[PDB]
């Protein structure tokens, strides 16, 4: 029997999420379950928990980013330059690696979208607008970022069902460390700037691993360990949220242990 809308209010009331919330969820809707009418049931539900003086943020990023494509180039490769769709904000589907929910998110009425088409975020809620611009190339999750703005508002980081590789926050930690030896990236994106397709190539840190010993594929990176040892150490509100186990995170708190937690291994 699936789970009705007012099932998971109540499922996300208990777990800790109360009206005026800034949440920020990572789902796996196969450890949700069969809702009442698919994944938009959730959606529905997260947004009736966190009221209408509460926000919801997600990282979506772009089904169809450049990021490889570019990857380690000064400029996009003449093939990839001429052709590729310019990020459309408002009309690019999210990344589906990322969760199926996120393309019912940011479908929803009044839901903004960050220009950046790799990091991309998406938004509901009164603060959305803030939360989702500037989004610029060259901060991707550090400071001037979405993620830096929902750390400044006492965001909560939702992860239900979903796996402690799952905390995009966690990528601030490791931007402002101050360890030896962090990786960096050079990519290109192209945007969407006044009806005018604009290619922008940018240096950020390494999003698939800070350091290089968090960064190999086979593989669990640094916000993987860091939310492991995290989960581990601090009492943090589990429950069930449909069939999926969930915690609600104190995004501030996992991000500072981020951070104490690189700096603690390795010099600056
Ligand atoms: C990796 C991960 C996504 C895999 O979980 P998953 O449950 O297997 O995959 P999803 O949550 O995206 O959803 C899968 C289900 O939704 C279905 N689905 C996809 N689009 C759908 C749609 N429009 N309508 C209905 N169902 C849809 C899929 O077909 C699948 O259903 P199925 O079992 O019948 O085949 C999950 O474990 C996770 O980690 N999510 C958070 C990811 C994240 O935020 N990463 C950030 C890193 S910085």
């Amino acid at each position: 029997t699936p789970w009705s809308k007012s099932e998971l209010v109540r499922q996300l009331r208990d777990l800790g999420v109360r009206s005026g919330d800034m949440v920020m969820p990572h789902v796996s809707l196969r450890a949700v379950g069969p809702l009442a009418d698919g994944p938009q049931t959730l959606v529905d539900a997260l947004i009736e928990a966190v009221g209408p003086t509460g926000n919801i943020l997600a990282f979506v990023s772009w089904r169809d980013s450049p990021y490889e494509q570019t990857l380690g180039h000064d400029a996009p490769p003449a093939a990839i330059a001429q052709s590729w769709p310019a990020f459309d904000p408002d009309h690019a589907p999210a990344y589906p690696g990322f969760g199926a929910i996120n393309e019912f998110i940011r479908t929803y009425p009044g839901c903004r979208r960050t220009a950046h088409p790799d990091a991309s975020m998406a938004a509901i809620g009164p603060d959305a607008a803030w939360l989702v611009a500037p989004h610029e190339m060259g901060a991707a999750y550090g400071p001037r970022s979405p993620i830096a703005r929902f750390l400044a508002h006492a965001g909560k980081i939702l992860s239900i069902g979903a796996g402690p590789d799952a905390v995009t926050a966690l990528h601030y930690a490791e931007a402002v460390a101050r360890i030896e030896g962090k990786r960096r990236v050079t990519y290109s994106m192209p945007l969407l700037r006044e009806g005018k397709r604009v290619w922008v190539t940018t240096s950020d840190w390494d999003s698939n691993g800070i350091l290089d010993e968090y960064a190999a594929p086979d593989g669990p990176d640094a916000v993987e360990r860091i939310a492991r040892d995290y989960l581990a150490r601090t009492r943090v509100a589990q429950g069930p949220v449909g069939g999926a186990q969930s915690r609600l995170i104190d995004a501030a708190d996992i991000v500072s242990f981020g951070i104490e937690w690189l700096e603690a291994r390795h010099a600056a």
